[PDB]
């Protein structure tokens, strides 16, 4: 039912995208056209990127670099990021602060940062392209991680902020149904993806099933411009059947009654 | 399965215990002979249960009042109740931030708060009380919500702290089995309590009919002391079969099984 032809011209944001499934999103919206605004802290690199952008078709490739750490840039961005292409139809929200395999020992300082990057930066982002969203009938897609939605170990502040992306996004969602706010909330469940970031991590634990990072992020988009609740992907069918709760959708309409 | 016996001499903290399930929770402790530290903001209220604690038959009862929105507070805290009580065998992170059903316009003070108190102070905590429970072969109990596993409306900042401890705490259960850290993680996982707090939260806002927190106050112990993954408690049975995941259970033991 998707079509490349939705996208010519539209007004997009990907955070996170100077690497990893962000820069490959980036590389897939820049196609027939599209203006897309990058963010990410590595100055240089977001330039390479935006260059290529524009080599690959785009309608504006534009670059704001900096923290997700500090929330008032959070908000300047979406400013100015709405500065640039006029409106906003489409909010990508990907980054991530960086996280390596590890038992939990006594790190309180990065449950906190990884509640920062992760979580609240995706909210502070959300309200602030809200007013600009609203008006265009636009989309905020969360990328989120199969760790977003079960319990794996030496991802416990991961986890943490994955699950709290659902946990908010998956509410303000029913929120923007009975309040009529024309905008889509989709939220993409991952698997292992071949990005090099990951492919560091991956010691241990195996690391060849790890899938394209090329369709994983087109897949994104689709779900994105469908505006599908979830996106799933990963390297198995199986994880993908399984990773679907009905019990949780009759359970939420089941109050939705009154 | 359960005994009151059990817990006779056992020495529990109880987080968010001036009122709601906390304060029941705090009473059935107290009338099972155990040790008990309560904390909230409230000075004199808590003063109050103290005493209740007492007279219902508690081997002792004491209050440390402050905050959990300050961080350092969290970890004083832990010392002192342990230092009070010699050891600790059961911590019960039960405490919120105030919380109104509303729909959420851009309340990112709430969201940070909501996240300090209700998530991020649970594992300060947890992090402070762990050596004294790695020696007793604890348990921690985190009292989450139905909100905790499920999405509803006028509740997104509450649903993202109870979602946040699922995450966090379910992943460090794994990673405690593997490790081989003889500490338990009970999860509880709650619909509307009749406590004076949802009641009036939820009397003009779609009211569900709430169950007796007395009776919920002692299951979240039960299930505490029997060592239990989850703790479901509601007023239907058809919500109590539809919280359980049985999906995820079988995807994380199916990674399990592999690695
Ligand atoms: N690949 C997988 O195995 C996997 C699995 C499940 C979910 N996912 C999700 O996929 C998304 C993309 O992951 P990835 O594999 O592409 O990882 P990646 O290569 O680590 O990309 C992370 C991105 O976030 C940026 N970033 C990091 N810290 C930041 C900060 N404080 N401020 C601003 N930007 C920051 C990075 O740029 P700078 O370093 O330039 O800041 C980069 O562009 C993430 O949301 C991740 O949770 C991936
Ligand atoms: N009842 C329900 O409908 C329901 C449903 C699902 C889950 N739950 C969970 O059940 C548990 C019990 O909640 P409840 O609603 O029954 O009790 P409640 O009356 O809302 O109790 C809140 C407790 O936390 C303390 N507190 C509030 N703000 C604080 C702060 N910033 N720092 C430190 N302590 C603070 C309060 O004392 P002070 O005001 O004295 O400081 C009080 O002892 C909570 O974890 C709640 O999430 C309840
Ligand atoms: C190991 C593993 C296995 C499976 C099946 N999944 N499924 C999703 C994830 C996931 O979210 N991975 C994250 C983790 C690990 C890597 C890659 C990525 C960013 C990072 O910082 C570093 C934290 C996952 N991880
Ligand atoms: C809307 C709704 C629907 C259902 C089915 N449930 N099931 C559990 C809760 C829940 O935990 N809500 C919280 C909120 C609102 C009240 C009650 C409780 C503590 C409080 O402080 C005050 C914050 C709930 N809410």
């Amino acid at each position: 039912e998707f079509r490349p032809e939705m996208l010519q011209g539209k007004k997009v944001i990907v955070t996170g995208a100077s690497k990893g499934i962000g820069r490959e999103m980036a590389y897939h919206l820049a196609k027939m056209g599209a203006h897309v605004v990058v963010t990410a802290r590595s100055k240089e690199t977001l330039q390479k990127v935006v260059s290529h952008c524009l080599e690959l078709g785009a309608a504006s490739a534009h670059y704001i670099a900096g923290t997700m750490e500090d929330m008032t840039f959070a908000e300047q961005f979406v400013a100015q990021a709405g500065k640039l292409m006029g409106g906003l139809d489409m909010l990508i929200l990907n980054h991530i602060t960086n996280t390596s395999l590890n038992l939990f020992h006594d790190d309180i300082h990065h449950v906190r940062k990884s509640m920062e990057v992760n979580f609240l930066s995706y909210v502070v982002l959300t309200v602030a392209a809200l007013p600009m969203l609203k008006q265009s009938n636009g989309s905020i897609v969360v990328v989120s991680s199969l760790a977003g939605k079960v319990a794996y170990p030496l991802v416990a502040a991961y986890s943490a902020s994955k699950f709290a992306l659902d946990g908010f996004f998956s509410s303000i969602r029913k929120e923007y149904s009975v309040s009529r706010v024309n905008v889509s909330i989709t939220l993409c469940v991952l698997g292992l993806i071949d990005t090099e970031t990951a492919m560091k991590a991956v010691s241990g634990i195996v690391h060849m099933q790890a899938a394209p990072k090329e369709e994983c992020a087109l897949e994104i988009i689709k779900g994105g411009a469908l505006r599908q609740e979830e996106v799933y992907y990963d390297s198995s069918r199986w994880t993908t059947l399984l990773i679907r709760n009905p019990s949780r959708k009759i359970l939420e309409e089941l109050y939705s009654t009154s």
